[PDB]
């Protein structure tokens, strides 16, 4: 019984602890999903309401009408949300245009777009969330990038309040720096200035509690992300998380976790790859983010085979050789999954995938999540609600 | 019309112009020194009501009248503000102790600290000031330092609204990096922080220009300041001054120019005495921000002296040299004289100093502020209203 | 329920949970704390025997009975588990100069070195031990540092493979690389470059795990050491600075912290070190002998033993016996002096130090599941009556 | 007569003024201009005498006749000085071949070319010049490059002490650190040693005043120059100048004036590209030098335009944006015309310069020039005889 | 030989003027007396004597005052 | 490269040092440090290329013999 994860998952009856050990079903298990307590680590502003009846919501909400760019005709794949074939890194960004950087350059767009994210994040029972947003992309002349994240924070903060103690999702913001870089060097040092400062003005609630290393896959923007001091964010209890991706580079992965001290890769999905990064990874408790429907979506993977092979998506390689992995869900607009979407996704990505690993990915998610000792004391005290079985045999 | 800073003293009537190269007169032009429009640059805000009935005034404003702390009784040297013997700056900077950190944490006594300290420029006719403060200091649980900065911005800004724009005095901020109390780098890394972000929030009205590197005395202090980035802070637009007082360490201004790029040197008493180092300062325009009172009375100087001495205030020396030397009042309340006071003084400080000097000085000032181009306007149109002299006769 | 460390304490009789969550008795509770499985982390192995009688079962067992060094004059202070006061760090260093680099230059004396300490650590019920040794300083013309390692590894992969593998405490070393501020600086290249050979060349059994730093308390001389997969842990006693706390974790990538009794004075410092889980390694007995610590008190002051503190904060703190003879006590009784020193600390606490040591230790996956699983069979309480 | 640039502009007439203030006519200025005190900045020693008959003087002064080099046949582009398109940097450069490290090795040569140059210096009224020169690229066996620096000083010292007082160019020498791509990084430290060792033999008139980083325009050399330790030039009171590249780069400028701690940059006609580093120079005071034969030779601009435009030449952006900005002649062999002609240019290039706008660049070159106090309070002299217009209306 | 001498937090400038006139000696004179080397009497300065090796000038360390071999 | 090597990595000898006599100073100083240069003719030959059966010394000849003339100390291997 010492292999659960949860210590409050040890005392139920001998039948249910023969059902968790059991391979998960992608389509009578929907509901057992749909109420396990959550944690999202991966979550984009952006590429929430980025087409479909969100992005008239958010649209119809803004606060001059006549400034909002048309609504252009960004075609989706077939196959979509499952695409018969990947389409790339470029046009995944490309797909969600109509939200980001010019809608959300409104205040009542951008309010539009903090609260419908709550009430998506509640509807898929989240517990705690870690969303990425980038306030320098959304100043105007009159609005700075210190007035756009200090309207994220209270927007998410007033949320939080409206709704009771046991149904509450608890957000925290990543500041994520991205795009620009590649033309100055000005935007990086910039951009740590505002988490060096948002992460003081703020000590309760919703708090900027890491900077998101996004643009660590170039090599220009690299070659300014180590020429940048980040000792400064990390007197101040920031933590670092790093976009690893399309570029293979094992020795990429090798400088962010001993040179930026990062605590967490995305999109590692190439680790297995270098046996003696794997380990170095898996000592030091680095965790992982991995996202089922947007790597399916950009890089392609084998779904509904028989045994493992060559080409099968890395989670179960990865959770047999100690990685933590999480599961997230990336964008939730530009793609179309929740996170309890994402989490039966791999039940036909990764074959024999058993039920308890998934509850292993929410408990590896609930400790590289970048909180607190007080928000990480009622995280805990959530996941242990986890929900009996509705069949049990 | 050879040697004229100001180019509006070319229309000068001969009688007058010939008045304003004799030498300035202390107690006479007390009158004419009042009405000129005045630069500041060395401005500390939290020693402008450290005591006297302006400290009363500060302290029935609180918003908790409750926990103001109680009024330390911190006598003043005999013969306040001319002092018989130099007290030192550790003495010095102890006078100011009834205010600073202990209060102006309330935020009703920092309103009424920001509100009384502008009246006070508006009484000396100062058209441009930058106010130094250290939000760091003020902050509490529940007002964090930027916090504490928004209001001060914001008390300062309210008050320049006002005012006519005529009889307006534009004030900025500085921001100090503190003496030995600071020097950790996660201290140092939050001033930085700071200040890049308020040089970027405000673009229009009161404005966040550059940082203050105070102490820079301390050999400890040192090292950790060099040994942080400062690119950002100069790719962000913001001017670096470096607080350079109470000693002769010529290795540490040749580091501040050429390694921190500081614009501004402040209480560079010993420059005279490296004669490389004050050709450097002259041919690269850093300023060089001297304190009247303030350097008498921490350090002391001969006064009324009839010939030029080797221990002569280096005003005159530094001005020969064509240093850019500008007249400050550092503390307000500490010091115990504004602005007027202190360009009087320089008259008995240095013998034989002319009235074209002192407003060499203000030119020299204005140059040497951290102001864009449209404060730049501003300040240049309220300089060209040089006063009329009222005792032409002799 | 779930706030116990391990899925198996919860599963017990009322009046066992209830026990474990009152203060741990230091005189009857003897009985039960040496049954626990301990873990061993901070275990010199140049002071295992520094005096007494094991001194001459070392001493006995030479290869060159003609070259050992006559004993010399070391007289323990008053009483000494205890000391009346502080006797300080370079004085407790020369306590065991009976024992160490000059009996154990010698191939003879070495072999009953491991063969003893290994002994020390089945007696105290240890399941798992990172010992620490300097192969440099055992070295002569014709045994080099590689061949005084290669002995240590043997000796303790020989006794491991003789005893039977439910008792077996796993063994792995731990090269210390000191920064001789005096002392010349091939030492730490000769010590770094031997663990970073020493990684590869055994993959089971006793390991060379990770390197220790006695020093710089050298960012550049550690890029190679975390390439080959070796964890760094910096010992942080003597001085008090927190800049070197602050350079070991983010320039160093250390991962545990030895004697870092003083983290509560920077209140970011602890937030970092508790959020990354970096585990300190705190000896009970070792800081009482060198600094000194109010005993008995009834209530916690300022000056009390940090441990009870970097629990409530969250620091992961292991509890260990530095040095063996020079501190003359076991870890059974380091780990029952803690209640003297921190009043009102919990049974169930002296198991968490159990629990975050087995986080902290430097063993790979199957390593753990064996250590994991040791650590499974609690011993039951046996004085539950009140 | 609050922003007159010279003092003593205030005594004119209220009838001149308004002259002051009307727009640079190229064609009726030319006599006006002619009279001026003028500034030169940026003028190269080994490209005066490059073709026509002044190459012929220098060419029969030789000590040595018999060494001459053979005069090649260098044709000038149709249409010079006004080519009818851009011609390059690189074909711009081997226009002067005729004269340059040719024949200026023969000592006799050398005293034509820096006797000449100054001749023709008293012709524009020059007030003061910079004359920049690499004396290494001039030594023989028997010749070092101290003893080649010393001749050029003193010939040029020599006829600074036959001109009267009221008519005499007070000429200063700047070395030039030409960027040898990798196989000499020596000759930047035998250039900086050699500059370090003049900044103090001479101490009144002709002196060696500062270093020309002319190899700022490469990517290997800006590294060499980025790591060649430039602290000791700095403390014997040498400034520095940076030849801003060609290359549309704004890291390196960022870095010529906040890592070298440049006081000028030449040719910087791309910095409006960015708006954060126009503001930073504008407000710490480094002066741009132009030369617009130069440019317009080299890279090539609109002409006679009746208003601005998004290709205008940047005269009138930067005057606006109050930056230091300064005309000058660069090579005045190569582009074939005087200080006089460039200032004239100015109402081509730059449509509605006014004649107050000419007036401006004089006094920001007088502040610019890395003159002592005593050569400052004589140039500052010299400036003050504005000549009276001649029409006045 | 040239000697370039560290000071107990004296002079900075004189070091480099030291080194300067010794590169520009070692080219200046070819026969007879020369400049061949510099004298080291301080930091017995790594980013201070690049340009000395990158001109032939052979450099020898003036130790004293002390016992270390680092 | 060659300067790195001999002032940076304190190396006492330098393989395929071809290039040695394009800069007179680098040359001076490896003939004055004693650096041994080591030279492969075969490999040299087949991977850069050289002359071969001249009779005087050509700019592309091959600088065995104008290395030994400079007091460099040159080694021949396989
Ligand atoms: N897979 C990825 N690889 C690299 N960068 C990514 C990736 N996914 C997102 N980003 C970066 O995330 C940043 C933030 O995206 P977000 O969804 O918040 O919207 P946005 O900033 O308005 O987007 P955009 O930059 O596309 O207009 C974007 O700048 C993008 O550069
Ligand atoms: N060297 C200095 N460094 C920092 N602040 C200074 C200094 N000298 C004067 N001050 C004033 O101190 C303010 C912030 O510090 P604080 O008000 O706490 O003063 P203090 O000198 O530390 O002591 P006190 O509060 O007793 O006056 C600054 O805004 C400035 O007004
Ligand atoms: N508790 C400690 N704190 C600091 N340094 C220590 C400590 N214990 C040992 N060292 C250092 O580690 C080395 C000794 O390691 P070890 O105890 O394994 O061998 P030893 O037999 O004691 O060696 P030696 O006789 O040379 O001291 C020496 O550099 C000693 O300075
Ligand atoms: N416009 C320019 N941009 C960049 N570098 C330049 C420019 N003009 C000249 N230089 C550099 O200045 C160096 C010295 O110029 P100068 O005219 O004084 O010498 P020179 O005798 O003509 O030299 P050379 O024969 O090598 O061209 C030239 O070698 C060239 O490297
Ligand atoms: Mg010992
Ligand atoms: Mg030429
Ligand atoms: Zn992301
Ligand atoms: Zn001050
Ligand atoms: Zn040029």
């Amino acid at each position: 019984i010492s292999e659960l994860p949860i210590p409050a998952l040890a005392a139920w009856p001998p039948s249910h602890l023969r059902w968790l050990h059991e391979p998960l079903d992608p389509v009578q298990d929907k509901a057992w999903v749909q109420a396990l307590p959550k944690v999202e680590l991966h979550c984009h502003l952006g590429g929430f309401a980025t087409h479909g009846e969100l992005l008239h919501k958010v649209r119809q909400e803004a606060a001059n009408p006549e400034s909002l760019p048309p609504v252009r005709a960004i075609p989706l794949p077939p196959g979509w949300p499952i695409p018969e074939e990947p389409i790339g890194l470029e046009r995944y960004m490309r797909l969600g245009d109509n939200n980001g950087s010019a809608l959300l350059k409104d205040p009542g767009c951008l309010r539009a777009q903090c609260r419908l994210l709550y009430e998506a994040l509640l509807a898929d029972h989240v517990a705690y969330a870690e969303i990425r947003c980038s306030p320098a992309n959304y100043a105007s002349a009159s609005r700075s990038p210190w007035v756009v994240l200090q309207e994220i924070r209270n927007h998410f903060q007033q949320a939080m309040e409206e709704t009771p103690e046991d149904r509450r999702c608890h957000v925290n913001l990543l500041l994520t720096a991205t795009r620009e870089e590649g033309g100055d060097r000005s935007r990086i040092a910039r951009h740590l200035a505002l988490a060096i400062t948002a992460a003081e003005h703020w000590k309760n609630g919703c708090r900027v509690v890491g900077v998101d290393l996004a643009g660590f896959e170039d090599r220009t923007t690299r070659a300014a992300m180590f020429a940048t001091d980040f000792e400064p964010v990390h007197r101040v209890g920031l933590a670092v998380t790093v976009h690893a991706g399309e570029n293979d580079d094992v020795e990429g992965i090798w400088q962010a976790v001993f040179k930026l001290s990062a605590r967490r890769l995305g999109h590692a999905l190439h680790l297995s790859r270098s046996p003696d990064l794997l380990r170095v990874v898996a000592e030091r408790g680095i965790a992982v983010e991995l996202c089922p429907y947007a790597n399916l979506q950009i890089k392609g993977f084998p779904l509904d085979e028989e045994q493992e092979g060559s080409e099968t998506y890395p989670l179960r390689g990865y959770l047999a050789a100690g990685v933590a992995v999480t599961l997230n869900t990336d964008n939730l607009g530009i793609s179309q999954a929740s996170l309890t979407d994402n989490l039966l996704l791999t039940a036909r990505l990764c074959p024999g995938i058993t039920r308890l690993e998934v509850l292993k990915t929410q408990v590896f998610a609930a400790q590289a999540a970048f909180a607190n000792q007080a928000e990480r004391k009622a995280l805990w005290a959530r996941l242990a609600q986890v929900p009996v079985p509705t069949d049990t045999e």
